[PDB]
């Protein structure tokens, strides 16, 4: 599909059997979701953006479905104000910016 | 042009007769640039990012060229980690997300 930017580009994603709303964020290097339980071991990581850094848990090889498109990649979990789908997964679904 | 996301979507912008590099960020509602001097009066604004909020200066009706496309809109100036072109200006240049 083609998504305009008049409003925030929010989409439904499926992860860990749960349906969640997330933002397609080209300004985010990685994907970070609000606190939730994921399987496997994780590594602590610090990510920074506007306002500073937050500590998140890094999970690798996580399967996520974005608008029906399956993608695998690293998913960070932490106190993010909104679920963010970053470039690491946007590339997997073939998302591009066009103008 | 069509921009993939394997790397950060950085583009050259021209503002105040100077060239700067900025990130095309669909996750940013507004456009915020690193500390610089702009003409006119400014109004205060608080923007919240992944790590919290920062205070910025809001300038209106500012001319800014993005990848050769001329836009005139609101530009925020403050302690942002990188120059960000947000949805307010992305819409002016007709930028869309596609996949
Ligand atoms: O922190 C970032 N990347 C980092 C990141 C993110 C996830 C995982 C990893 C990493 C590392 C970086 O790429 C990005 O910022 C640019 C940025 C880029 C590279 C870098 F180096 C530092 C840096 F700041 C960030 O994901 C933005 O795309 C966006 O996040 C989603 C979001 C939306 C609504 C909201 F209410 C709160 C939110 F957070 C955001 O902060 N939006 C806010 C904004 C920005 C400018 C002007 C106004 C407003 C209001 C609101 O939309």
């Amino acid at each position: 599909p083609q998504i305009t930017l008049w409003q925030r580009p929010l989409v439904t994603i499926k992860i860990g059997g749960q349906l969640k709303e997330a933002l397609l964020d080209t300004g985010a290097d990685d994907t970070v979701l609000e606190e939730m339980s994921l399987p496997g071991r994780w590594k602590p990581k610090m990510i920074g953006g506007i306002g500073g850094f937050i500590k998140v848990r890094q999970y690798d090889q996580i399967l996520i479905e974005i608008c029906g498109h399956k993608a695998i990649g690293t998913v960070l979990v932490g106190p993010t104000p909104v679920n963010i789908i970053g470039r690491n997964l946007l590339t997997q679904i073939g998302c591009t910016l066009n103008f």
